[PDB]
């Protein structure tokens, strides 16, 4: 259809996670911004593209908004710090949204440069 | 079909409004984000041309920006993300942010808009 050429031919970066917070989508938006390659990132969990300093609280506020049942995910709506592969750091926006597909839950960041 | 899968349900539920147009700058995706930007039901867009979408005042010149794009080419390159006055369907205006793509499938070109309240 036009729906995955959408997501992956889309200025903005776009990382699906599933269930168990394993990255399935990466697109070269995204290859851009993280300075990762999608083989790098499709199969492992989110977080090797979570910030090193946010490393072990990330994983806590993920569970808590899967086991709340609202959609509208409300945080991550100002800017914050994107960490890449090579340790430097660029400024980003992120849109997250809950996607209730495959009878099961994920979340897609929608990122853009807002430097 | 597309429900089924994954990447439907990614912009259809989406929290940004996400708008796509064919090659004849016809609506043909919707979502209830966009609803709600517009204040338009999705019966009453998709089918129809985009200069629906468009204020009156930038109705003159949006034609032709994306007339430009489509004899452009370019090696394909989306376009740019910037915030833009939407005009919805009571005449209020509200500001927003634009993020423009342009997807080539099946040899044809598309357009996918994706919005979000800049206010
Ligand atoms: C640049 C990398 C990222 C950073 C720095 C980051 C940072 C944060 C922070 C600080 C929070 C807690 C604060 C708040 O509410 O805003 C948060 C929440 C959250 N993040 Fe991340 N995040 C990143 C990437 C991602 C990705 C790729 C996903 C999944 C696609 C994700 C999913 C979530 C979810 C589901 C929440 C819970 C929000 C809520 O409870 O409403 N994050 N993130
Ligand atoms: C709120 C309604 C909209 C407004 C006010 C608006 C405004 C504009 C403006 C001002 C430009 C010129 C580029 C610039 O000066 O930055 C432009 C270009 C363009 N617009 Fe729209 N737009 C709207 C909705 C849409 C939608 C929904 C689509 C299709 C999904 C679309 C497709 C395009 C395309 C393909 C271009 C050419 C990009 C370029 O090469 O400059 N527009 N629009």
């Amino acid at each position: 259809g036009i729906f995955f050429p959408a997501l992956e031919q889309n200025m903005m970066g776009a990382v699906l996670i599933n269930e168990n917070d394993e990255v399935m989508f990466f697109n070269p938006a995204a290859e851009k911004l993280w300075g990762y390659k999608r083989e790098e990132v499709i199969g492992n969990n989110i977080d090797m593209l979570i910030p090193r300093d946010l490393r072990p609280a990330h994983p806590e506020y993920i569970r808590h908004n899967r086991e709340g049942g609202k959609a509208r995910v409300e945080g991550m709506s100002r800017e914050l710090q994107l960490e890449k592969k090579d340790g430097s750091k660029i400024w980003t926006r992120f849109a997250l949204s809950k996607v209730s597909a495959e009878g099961k839950v994920y979340y897609l960041a929608l990122v853009r440069d807002a430097s």
